[PDB]
DNA sequence: CTGTTGCGCTTGGA
DNA sequence: TCCAAGCGCAACAG
């Protein structure tokens, strides 16, 4: 099951287990957290698979002062634990300034990454997490360090796609007939009896990607932005104390019965 | 509109 | 199992 299906299974669970007081937000919506408890004390619940990533921030190398600068276009403010990650990479500037796709691990105490995550998700009014070990686990942001091991790497992450627009429709068809694919287009919708799912087409300084949806084909334009970001990874601890499990469930049931 | 960027998401290949 | 890596989305500037 993919991560989209997993979010749906968590919302479905909460609604049947506790009542339909849980609203699911957009899947790939960067602005907010996953599930909004629409009760008398609203808060957010964050869904994460057993192996997930856990937030990020962009750092721009500044080769003049040989330090890393927090990008002003970031969406989360600096907390103390951010500055401690920056200071480490800055004092190791020579090795971290050569940005990589495979990334370079940050070998800092796990204490730092856990506190950054707690601060970051508190900043989104997340009070509880939900995940699964075969059975659904719900725990408050305060006890995060008892459920996940945390890793941290600094890597280039190319920015996301955008829909094919009218301006670049003459250019897309240019690249299509150079590859030999026959097609017809009703507006921006693509139609073909050849299967070109996830075919990548390129030419004249845009890169195109073809996707199949609703019995037809959608075209996406790929990005040109290759900034590096500190990014956190989490993995569910395999044997968890049943002592903390029951207390944290009681904490959730208390928080929604309020 | 058109293009850039940062955050969402584990995913896919070895 | 372990390691490498970017597209789907909204905000923002223009
Ligand atoms: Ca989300
Ligand atoms: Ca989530």
């Amino acid at each position: 099951m993919n991560w989209k299906e997993f979010e749906v299974f968590c919302v479905t669970y909460l609604n049947k287990t506790y009542g339909n007081k849980f609203a699911k937000k957009g899947e790939s919506d960067s602005t907010t957290s996953d599930i909004l408890f629409t009760g008398n004390n609203p808060f957010y619940i964050e869904a994460k698979m057993p192996h997930s990533q856990c937030g990020q921030f962009v750092l721009i190398p500044n080769r003049a002062e040989y330090k890393f600068d927090y990008s002003p276009k970031n969406k989360s403010e600096i907390n103390p634990y951010t500055q401690k990650i920056m200071q480490f990479m800055s004092e190791n500037f020579s090795e971290y300034a050569n940005l990589s796709t495979k990334g370079k691990i940050i070998p800092l105490p796990e204490s730092v990454f856990v506190n950054w995550i707690k601060e970051y998700y508190k900043s989104k009014s997340v009070k509880f997490f939900i995940t699964s070990n075969g059975d659904f686990i719900i725990f408050p942001i305060e006890h995060f360090e008892h459920y996940f091991n945390v890793s941290c790497t600094y890597r280039i992450k190319k920015s996301g796609s955008r829909h094919l627009n009218s301006k670049s429709l003459p250019d897309f068809k240019q690249a299509l007939d150079k590859k030999g694919i026959s097609y017809t287009m009703r507006g921006l919708e693509l139609h073909s009896d050849e299967n070109i799912h996830d075919k990548r087409i390129s030419g004249d300084d845009k890169d195109f990607l073809i996707k199949e949806n609703n019995g037809a084909y959608h075209v996406k334009i790929l990005s040109n932005t290759f900034n590096a970001n500190v990014i956190f990874s989490i993995s569910l601890k395999n044997n968890i104390s049943l002592f903390i499990l029951n207390e944290d469930r009681k904490a959730f049931e208390a928080a929604i019965s309020l």
